[PDB]
């Protein structure tokens, strides 16, 4: 039939708020997805470190390494 | 003789429910496989975080990074 | 002189029972190797989770991500 | 619309101070980004190991392996 | 001047006994290097699991995944 | 302006003593860099395992897997 490619899905999240779980991070990152590439490297702006709905640190602009991204969820 | 390629097997799971164990995740992810690519990145919909048959969190749409996928099992 | 390539060795295990240690798994996986690719992704059938000769969980069909495979041993 | 590629963002940080969280490191690295490549390997100069605003070790010149970089933040 | 490439060094170890430290393994692997490829996947024969000079498990034939190899040392 | 590529920096360390932190290693490796490749695999000679300025084990010749290298520092 048909299916939606992961890269297609992630690109559709550009300009929107997403939540990301990183392998080398205990808290999740929440911010606006400003850019992404085929290796799933992510560039977030207005980002913050969160533990669920609890904010723990303001980060602003950050770049996440794709091979260390575990899960991405539209917010 | 003959053999079934892993990528072939994973693609056959599209449209069906699968259980995934991630390297940077202590609980498994269960959801409908809506899309996958050659690097085994996975796009699940109607997903949930589970510990066996026990549901712990509703997630909805999520994208799993292929190099952090450990095991995939048809549900 | 001569040598046996790892990929050559793994392919020779197809159709046979193997034991696999995964980076993101504390127990080993034992099952029939039904398929493998150049990135060492593995497709096992009739698989089970074991701790040595002790069976802890029946799994059936599973796909193991190659970059998270640590060691493969013919059973 | 438009978006900023992660690699584009990281390159724009060259010549400036950045903070980096590594997967195999408990403390962050802070230093001047002197060079970077497409795999996000990083070359920092005048670097130091920090825990937030707390300096714990002087490092000087160091090269960080891209696949072990977790997060990069302009300082 | 000149230098010896890592892959060149590893290939020179073929046919000889080596000690390997794996990322997803607490004990080292010691065995005869029967084969290796450019991704540093390793095929050892007559292998054993060791903790220094202490043998803990006999393994025989095993294939080690290159990206999970940490250190290789001629024995 | 201009910048120094990480691979360029690492190659300039050939023939000199470097300190390396590995992801799957708790102690650092210190030795003479005899060879390196584009994936940052490293071949050290006269190497030793250290904890800062404290020597804990003599290693001699060792090959470090590039994707498990975390940080490299000229000694």
């Amino acid at each position: 039939g048909a299916m939606v490619l992961p890269n297609q899905m992630v690109k559709s999240m550009v300009g929107k708020i997403i939540r990301v779980e990183m392998k080398g991070e205990e808290n999740q990152l929440v911010g606006k997805l400003e850019g992404v590439d085929d290796y799933m490297n992510l560039y977030l702006t207005n980002a913050m470190e969160c533990k669920g709905e609890e904010k723990v640190r303001s980060l602003g602009e950050i770049v996440l390494r794709g091979n260390n991204v575990v899960l991405i969820q539209p917010q």
